[PDB]
């Protein structure tokens, strides 16, 4: 679902 990478 949600996959962040900053």
């Amino acid at each position: 679902k949600l996959v962040f990478f900053a």
